[PDB]
């Protein structure tokens, strides 16, 4: 997109001290990694899914059973979910600034408190929910070479082999670690606000 | 597209309070999901359609019978249909504003009533029509692993297996849920108007 | 293209009342439909063309016999043909406007009559010619599941199966219906002009 | 390219009356056809080249023998060759205009005669040379379904079948016809100048 | 990206004498090499990985064992890691310049010392770490034609063959050599600084 | 890239009379040919490399032995190497012009001599080196249909067949011929400078 500098620049202006660090980690180490590197790693996820069997349709159902939603698609949904609360508030800052000018460090004074605090709180919950889904659905952050499958129409148990499990594990750990960093950064911004008003 | 900021910004100016929320849901949670994630899920719909048979041409007719229109193609048509009534009115709002200046909250004063009210009414009807088609043509919002097919030239009944049914079910539920939200948002705007004039 | 807003905006300024409606139908429901939906429906037209035979080269000659020119390529040529008469006149209006300023509703006063009237007349003829070719070459607007082929080197008659025929029929009906609407809109603009000058 | 409007607009300003017609035929009916439609017609030229043989390497040498240069690659080279003489002169017109301003219909007065006349003359020769190569190398403008090949290592004569010969023939006739139109338009511009100076 | 000139130009302004040389080596000989040429050298890395065996899943586990992370993915991560410390400081230089103007050779005077010195120091460490990982994981900078694999489920030892090993070795040597040049350039900037303050 | 007009225009301003011709040949007849036509001539180089053998891995090692570096990747490296000395000097010319304005034909007066005379000299050496590598590694500028291969693990000698050798020979001759023209143009600029200073 050609307007990336426009939106990133706009969000950068309407942010606190820590909040500008957050935009760096979100765009550089989450969007760029997902686009430049991660998406190509998952490009052949079903094509080189290999199952030791002669049963028609067994490969289709075994891949579906073990990867109900792809990792990269899960990360794409997470990025969209944690981007809207930031962009909506940043848009609201412009409207508030627009009213004053019609009469550069962002300060929370009035009703902006209940929007900024909610946006920070929502982003913490959204990241935690996706982190929990990643752990529960994939029983950890390590991809296995071999999966054992017994869903119909596979006879008894069938051995199946995943494409590039180690490279996928490496990028999974990277995305989870960065996401945890974003959670820590967001909690500090709550601590900064929670000691200004209620302390 | 590089002019997305131009059109989205332009439509944003010529909108009511709720109408700006509706534009966020349409572009973030419908267009971005369709482009970033959904389209790749359906990329191999016919390629890994697998049928347990030796009959030439049976795979072609069984896939055609069960997927007369792809889900992503249905969503692409729906997005275009529900975007025109909003864009046409927004253009008409600019012309009406253009006339006044030649002599920033949009207010429905005169003939704009019969355009805005019709534009909202059309969007509700278009969204409901596509939701109805999605339900009827696909007997619900869950994709099945196995489809049983007996169209010519398949001998008797043939078992066929769908690619990534669970991933496709997840994105189908997401898209229908968001469209239902858009319908609810549109109905409220009618309620806001229907109590100003006729109440 | 990034300059789409520029050319569409320029054509929009130099147009009549109905002519602006024609612009939306051409770009929204014909170009966007062809680009974002229709083109990948036809992406695998020859790849999943399946013929029940063991004869080398029979699949090649049977596909060529029944699809001498692809539907989407036929629509690409038609869109280009019906776009030039509109753009050629539009730049001529700019030159005429350029002359007057060197000394915003378009009015047909002088020599613009024989350009605008001809451009409308040419677009009706171009659209009718392509609508006629579509009917004659494909014996109607419905694509069949099975085609029977007896061209050399196929032995006797060979059964062959088309990829996604129902999907292709749906988009064929959509494109023909919209193009027929454009003809009706074009004829009215002739009626508006005809009753002004010769009535 | 996003700067297409810039270069086309720049070339449009520095041109004669006929020369502006030549710009539309070159870009709309040659570049757009080549990009939008023609290129994907040839996308599978070697992939679905089929030969009735069991000899390894026979398909490779038979395709190479009969298509030493691809049609679309031949058209891409021709378009580049006939675009430079126009762009170089148009750039030279800007420099001449730059000198006068530092002291909108283009007229040839002095040294511009020997540049404009040469540019027109070169484009006629370049187009004729490519049209002659198309005829001589491909023994006409009709692609055949069957080619008979006896180059080593093919045993005796081998039958081979071309992908989409009819669609390729249709676009070949279209490109040659438009190229001949451009030649006719260029000769007229020579006639216009040849009666101004030497008559 | 269309804003590349914007960011590169901005980084170019806020740099020292040597730091502007480092910008060209990073963008021209590392980013362009990776994008234009290297990436599609690795495009078929697993597709033409060939193993002499009949064992299902042996190709999957042998490729994973010998290429836990792809070379081009390793270079993409390295480029991102060594770009942020330069971009963050260049952003900080703008803020420092912004404060002075609100009251073109960059000079380190105050707190900029501890940011610039750390930014240079981090880049040396990041580059050395990736150069060390490249050597240790791939036992050198030369890719072998044959790899011997005995991981489960391969029986005994299996011979496997890499796609384009000489081609990949050439680009590996090129990328490592340029990174060593960048390390040498960065060390000199430390020497320039370490003799101004502490000498 | 959208900034191509910006960089090409900027380089065009800061150049001599001949240097502007060399800009045309480099971009139109080398970059455009490489991108538009040549690159996808080589798109299938290894996929349709065919070897008459049953030995696993023989195709991999025979292709690697005869094409250690692809032609298009060799050309991509050469284009980057001969572009940097021109761009670096042109940037230096801007800085020199910046100094004078802060106090349109480029003239070589002072320190610009040792930069310009070296950029020209480097470009001649870089082009000659790549022309030498092309000749030595590929034993000439003609690609052969058949290559005979005996590297391990191929048994005795194996016959292998190249994809589109004639098409590749035609583009190889074109690229070498243009490169030789650029060398001749560069040598003249040395002659122009040589007779000014040392004659």
């Amino acid at each position: 997109w050609g307007t990336l500098q426009t939106i990133l620049g706009g969000v950068n202006k309407h942010s606190t001290s820590i909040g500008k660090i957050w935009l760096t980690v979100l765009f550089i180490f989450r969007i760029m990694i997902l686009v430049v590197a991660a998406k190509e790693v998952w490009g052949d996820e079903q094509a080189d899914f290999v199952c030791n069997t002669l049963q028609p349709g067994c490969k289709n159902v075994c891949y579906d059973h073990y990867f109900p939603i792809s990792h990269i698609r899960l990360w794409a949904l997470q990025l969209i979910f944690v981007s809207t609360p930031a962009l909506l508030v940043a848009m609201h800052v412009a409207y508030r600034r627009h009213e004053k000018k019609r009469k550069q460090e962002v300060r929370i004074e009035g009703s902006l408190w209940w929007t900024y605090t909610s946006s920070i709180f929502f982003r913490v919950i959204f990241e935690a929910a996706f982190m929990y889904v990643f752990y529960v659905m994939y029983d950890g952050f390590s991809m296995q070479r071999l999966v054992k499958c017994n869903a119909w129409p596979c006879p008894n148990t069938v051995d199946c082999f995943v494409s590039r499990p180690t490279e996928k594990t490496v990028f999974t750990v990277f995305m989870i670690a960065v996401s945890g960093i974003c959670i820590l950064l967001n909690v500090t911004e709550l601590c900064y606000l929670l000691i200004r008003y209620c302390s």
